[PDB]
């Protein structure tokens, strides 16, 4: 079964917080309301939109002992006409449910949750900024809530959603084979809390070595998997002399991003160059770099969208990536086309109106 | 800048809770808990307070990015009604390593242990004394940053709860599913730390084991199908090796193995006896198979705090059920291990492994 948006209960706030006047630091500023839905042996209770408030959790809650937790991330955008739209939200709903099944957490109806999320954004519509490059970040979470120390499928769970208003400079990456984000047969291809905790120390290491993000390598052939919490793309002339955009395939160690899929879809549509999903090795990159075949390297993801890379520290070898000296033409094109779609300049099936 | 047991604040429950009389593991809790807060002004004062819910910001990094780690150790009440913790220093060592791995705040292991001692003291009447019973102690350290950025927490909570637990068993053996598709941990990963993130993903695997008529998961690693762990327990094999020497083998701490306190204790006990080879070496399924055909395997078992020492009698590997003659061999080793541990844990023999409350 599932909760229904028709059963939504609304509790407007009586202490509305002051909106930001000024820099928006990602994921630190929250809106006045939140979605909340509980599950137990009776199934799903009724969804409610209520004032933003703390969670109350039993000390034995399995969300805190055995990381029975998963999350999502998507953006709503306000056009000049003040119309708010969510970017490809159905894909997040699909991904959220796959995550839930992987952690033996309760299933729900994707279209019911999306509607609840729509209602929640509608209540807080004034929190959605409209300055250029600004958006509203939507964070759905599902956690197990069993008050028991046995490692087991939970009999209670909690689904909730909070919102943040959020506000092109290239980055350097540390590429060290010692660090492993995920493995074939693991859970790196699901957006589960457990995949993130262990990266915090690796990210501090990147900073100490003068880099900004982590380029996650995998396997004997040092495959480029992902960059920070973003998917990685390479625009180059491949060894066979063909110009292509390549990103790693979904073989278990890649989180299937929405921006990622969107970029593949966009480039495939254009039909101007080869667009493939194939592994990428450091060996291939060094060679392509020495032969001037790399045009652009970039990460993709909701929070930072499409972010260029200019440097990769591979062990002690400091490699210049000429992304910015190549425009970066593809990056700009993607950003321009995405911006048109996102802010309702060009109406498109990808957008879901709030 | 650790918290201090000298600075403990105590707050006794207004209305105590009625003890149990059928104790299911990890469901029943005691009257009090320990709680310590950390922030940019460091650690606050530890406190003992009535058992109560946590209040967390909905953005808490503990729930979004699994900034969470735990421990598990037992306290036992002997005939003399004295209560003792089994080798708690090892759990404190392990917890601090977990903390560091997750960039969570460092603390003083002896201060924490004194606070746990004070906490068990306060609830000492909850520690049962029937044969096979103990008190399970569950310390937890979680991140508590109200931010969606994946980052080093500037806030944290350290708490400890207690559960009286009953006799899990005479030893009843289990069946295992050995399917290499399921990978618990990877070299360079965090499988060797007691982090919450390592457990969530195993819930589905365990259901699959139950669907296929097995009771626990035998976690295999690498192209040569190394036996690493069984469920949430370390794995031991008692056999005559390929060189003709009777040995007790357990996989070494190469990164994909959680260094159990019971595991180390079985190694320490077996070495002290001096009666057979005691070694830490990779065990492959190919090795176990050849040893099972040539009749060289005596016993296979799991080691861990919750279930102490658990016999295995069947492994389902490549759709073929392999029989493990553990029970036919006594199981002598297991029974000897269980007896000595019991004597030590319940104070029958004095031993430096036990820490009095
Ligand atoms: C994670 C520490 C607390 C804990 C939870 C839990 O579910 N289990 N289950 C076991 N043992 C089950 C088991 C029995 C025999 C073999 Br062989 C392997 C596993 N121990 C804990 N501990
Ligand atoms: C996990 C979803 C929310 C989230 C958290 C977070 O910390 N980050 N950081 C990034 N991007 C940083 C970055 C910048 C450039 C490159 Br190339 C790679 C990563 N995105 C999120 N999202
Ligand atoms: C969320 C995420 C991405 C990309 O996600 P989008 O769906 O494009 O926002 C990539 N990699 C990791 C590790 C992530 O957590
Ligand atoms: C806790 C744990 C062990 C060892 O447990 P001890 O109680 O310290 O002996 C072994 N394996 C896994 C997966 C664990 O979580």
């Amino acid at each position: 079964s599932s909760f229904k948006a028709a059963d939504l209960q609304l509790e407007m706030t009586q202490k509305p917080h002051k909106k930001p006047g000024e820099p928006l630091v990602f994921g630190k500023t929250f809106t006045d309301h939140m979605l909340m839905v509980e599950w137990n042996d009776k199934g799903w209770g009724q969804p409610r939109i209520q004032p933003f408030q703390n969670l109350t959790l039993h000390p034995a809650s399995s969300s805190l002992h055995y990381s029975l937790q998963l999350f999502e991330g998507m953006k709503a955008f306000k056009g000049k006409d003040q119309q708010v739209r969510l970017f490809r939200p159905w894909l997040n709903m699909d991904r959220m449910l796959r995550s839930a099944m992987r952690l033996c957490l309760p299933s729900f109806d994707k279209l019911e949750l999306l509607e609840c999320i729509r209602r929640l954004i509608e209540v807080d519509k004034d929190w959605v900024p409209d300055a250029a490059g600004t958006s509203l970040y939507v964070r759905p979470v599902l956690i197990g809530n069993e008050p028991s120390l046995g490692v087991s499928q939970p009999t209670r769970a909690l689904l909730f959603v909070i919102l943040c208003p959020v506000g092109v400079t290239p980055v350097s990456l540390l590429a060290d084979p010692a660090f492993i984000r995920a493995w074939v047969g693991g859970v790196g291809n699901y957006k589960l809390g457990g995949n993130y905790g262990p990266t915090v120390l690796v990210q501090q290491e990147a900073l100490k070595r003068g880099c900004e993000q982590v380029l996650w390598l995998y396997g004997p052939d040092h495959q480029l998997t992902e960059v920070g919490t973003m998917n990685i793309f390479v625009y180059w002339t491949h060894e066979d002399g063909v110009l292509e955009l390549v990103t790693p395939p979904l073989n278990g160690v890649i989180l299937p991003g929405v921006v990622r899929q969107s970029l593949l879809d966009m480039a495939q549509t254009w039909g101007e160059f080869r667009v493939v999903e194939r592994t990428i090795t450091m060996k291939q990159l060094l060679r392509a770099l020495e032969e001037g075949r790399v045009r652009e390297v970039f990460g993709s993801g909701t929070a930072c969208q499409v972010c260029p890379v200019h440097r990769i520290l591979y062990k002690d070898r400091n490699l210049h990536i000429p992304t910015m000296e190549n425009g970066p033409e593809l990056i700009l094109r993607f950003q321009k086309e995405l911006k048109e779609i996102q802010y309702g300049i060009r109406a498109h099936e990808w957008m879901f109106p709030v």
